[PDB]
């Protein structure tokens, strides 16, 4: 038959339960009939057996909302002391530290004295505050005593490290003898430049050295120069450990690095001849590329380690780089060739090094009918299509993105490939990807506002396949999309940045939170994407990242240059977020160049080199 179950959960809500007890045996078969159960149990739970409770457990543990459930019954269980049946169903997967800090308790007062230390001091070498729980568990461990001068000290130099001061500073208040350097760490986290003056900080012991490290670290994401000229006095004036050393010219390495000063080189070189860095090897190699130091620029390149050494960019790279160094050689061509196959960003570089088609082979999966049948028939995905045809999409999404959690790659495809034939591209898009079936085009890049931003494109002149890609990069077509700093829509657009965008020429913006519309999103997209489009002479591959970081930051990253290569600039770009987001703009806008039969390539004539000159 058919339900409103609506009346029943309204009742719940703040409420009672009659209609819910009334209703109930008639909503059997009904998917969504465990989220009425799981309120009204929750209501009561402090007063629910541990049959009950247990019982529930079992028949709805696929549940998303299960996990917390299992915190507030493991609560209770703990406050009355039922440890029996705590651990029974303690789960460290579930990353409560509330409970993380009870099961501590438990190994404590139940003979794991090791497991407790461990799990204490774990708990406890953590940068940030912690749930009044581990209070508790650190009170026991300390009453133990086995929260040492040295525990509280390096907490305390997590805390600085993670800027909480407030955290760091009650620590610098429980040191015994070692207050002074405590109060002079958090200090120095506040303000690293503080370390000019050699002679404050001289004191030739092991915490003083803590702070100088600490500082030097800070110092060098923002005055680099100033660090390493520090590094070289407080080397000889303080006992800093090897291991401290390498932290120091880490930072300041890839902080020089990353503004193309070449006194890097030899710092990275002395503390990782290894290359056991991964970041300071891509960025030792980034660093001669944006030199045009193609010579040891290649040689590096032979030295990677296997993972580095496998990935297409450092393929790309060891062919290039002994392309530019030696030119008249034919040792690429066939390196090369290798490379062009591939389907990513350099694959396509690659392709375009030789003058050769690129290979999309867009080759859909083919799934086992059964296997579609048992994704299709599991309660999860039907409570999901429910809450989809109810129009509730965060239920529906949520049921989704928890059901996947645990589907092996057969079954992940499946419930893509559904999502898919419901237009719903965002969940098919992300559940392919963790299949990790890449070869799926039509699934991974789909034509969502064809309409839309084919027309749009149009105004502003711009090629379709470039706002196609722009808003694939950025959203992957949920137009509920909210950053993490507050970017919201299909086009992720700054709240900061959209006001401006509205009073900037601009059209009626209704609001931030009322931006989610699609056309609201696109035609604004196409006007700020001209804005930079023009802003940089029609070069994609400097709007792209004018989009993404501001068109400051790349005017920055094009200080002092003069005739470099397109995709040099691309890989000496500082920050990894924008680097990947170009490449992927990049890639594709060559996608959908094919699909819109508009083909486009990697990159356009004039785009091929640019200057700041
Ligand atoms: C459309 C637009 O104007 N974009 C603006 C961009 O906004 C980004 C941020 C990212 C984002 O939110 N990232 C989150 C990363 S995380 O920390 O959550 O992981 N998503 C947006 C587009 O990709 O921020 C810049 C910072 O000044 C602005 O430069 S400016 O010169 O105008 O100021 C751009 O103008």
């Amino acid at each position: 038959q058919r339900r409103l179950y609506d009346q029943a959960k309204a009742a719940l809500a703040k409420g009672n339960s009659a209609p819910y007890m009334a209703s109930r045996s008639a909503l059997r078969d009904y998917p969504l009939e465990p989220y009425l159960a799981y309120d009204e149990l929750t209501h009561r739970l402090k007063s629910a057996s541990n049959e009950e409770v247990e019982r529930f457990l079992t028949e709805h543990g696929d549940l998303p909302q299960i996990g917390w459930l299992k915190l507030r019954w493991l609560r209770l269980l703990a406050d009355r002391g039922d440890w029996k049946t705590f651990v029974n169903y303690y789960d460290p997967k579930l990353n409560f530290t509330e409970l993380d800090c009870l099961y501590g308790q438990y190994q404590l007062g139940h003979g794991q004295k090791a497991e407790g230390y461990a799990t204490s001091e774990r708990l406890w070498l953590v940068g940030k505050s912690q749930p009044a729980a581990c209070d508790t568990l650190f009170g026991l461990w300390q009453g133990e005593g086995q929260l040492t001068e040295e525990k509280v000290w390096k907490r305390l130099k997590l805390a600085a490290e993670a800027r909480n001061y407030s955290l760091a500073s009650h620590l610098a208040q429980r040191l015994p003898t070692l207050g002074n350097q405590g109060a002079l760490m958090v200090s120095v986290a506040q303000n690293p430049a503080q370390l000019s003056q050699t002679g404050r900080f001289s004191q030739r012991d092991h915490a003083t050295a803590d702070v100088v490290g600490l500082g030097l670290r800070r110092l060098a994401r923002q005055d680099p120069e100033k660090a390493l000229s520090l590094l070289d006095y407080y080397s000889s004036a303080l006992p800093f450990s090897s291991d401290e050393k390498v932290a120091i010219a880490r930072e300041i390495g890839l902080s020089l690095a990353k503004r193309f000063d070449p006194r890097a080189l030899p710092l990275m070189t002395q503390y990782d001849p290894g290359l056991r860095d991964n970041t300071v090897t891509e960025w030792r190699t980034r660093l001669l590329l944006r030199l045009g130091r193609w010579d040891e620029a290649y040689a590096l390149t032979r030295k990677l380690p296997q993972d580095l050494a496998a990935t297409s960019r450092w393929r790309y790279w060891q062919a290039r780089s002994l392309q530019l160094a030696q030119p008249n050689s034919k040792e690429p061509i066939a390196l090369y060739q290798k490379l062009a196959g591939e389907r990513d960003f350099y694959g396509f570089l690659a392709a375009d090094r030789l003058s050769v088609p690129y290979k999309l082979g867009n080759r859909p999966a083919h799934i086992d009918p059964r296997v579609l049948q048992r994704v299709r028939n599991a309660a999860s995905t039907r409570r999901a299509m429910e809450f989809f045809n109810r129009g509730e999409v965060i239920n529906a999404r949520r049921e989704w993105y928890h059901a996947a959690r645990l589907f092996d790659r057969d079954e992940l495809i499946a419930q893509a490939r559904l999502a898919y034939d419901m237009q719903w591209y965002f969940p098919a898009i992300r559940s392919i990807s963790q299949a990790q079936y890449w070869d799926d085009l039509d699934i991974r890049f789909p034509m969502a506002h064809r309409a839309t931003l084919v027309r749009e494109a149009k105004n502003r002149g711009l090629h379709s396949s470039w706002i196609f890609a722009i808003t694939r990069q950025q959203s992957a077509f949920m137009s509920d999309a909210r950053s993490g700093v507050g970017a919201t829509g299909l086009m992720q657009l700054m709240p900061g940045t959209a006001k401006e965008t509205s009073r900037k020429f601009g059209i009626p913006l209704a609001s931030t939170q009322q931006l989610i519309v699609p056309d609201v999103n696109i035609r604004l997209g196409a006007a700020y994407l001209s804005q930079v489009h023009s802003q940089f002479n029609g070069n994609r591959v400097l709007a792209s990242a004018a989009y993404n970081a501001g068109p400051g930051r790349v005017r920055q990253w094009l200080k002092d240059t003069r005739h470099l290569a397109f995709d040099v600039w691309i890989e000496t770009i500082p920050f990894d977020e924008t680097r990947q987001y170009v490449q992927n703009v990049l890639s594709y806008a060559v996608i959908y160049g094919q699909k819109l039969n508009a083909p486009q390539p990697i990159v356009d004539w004039h785009e091929r080199y640019f200057d700041d000159f």
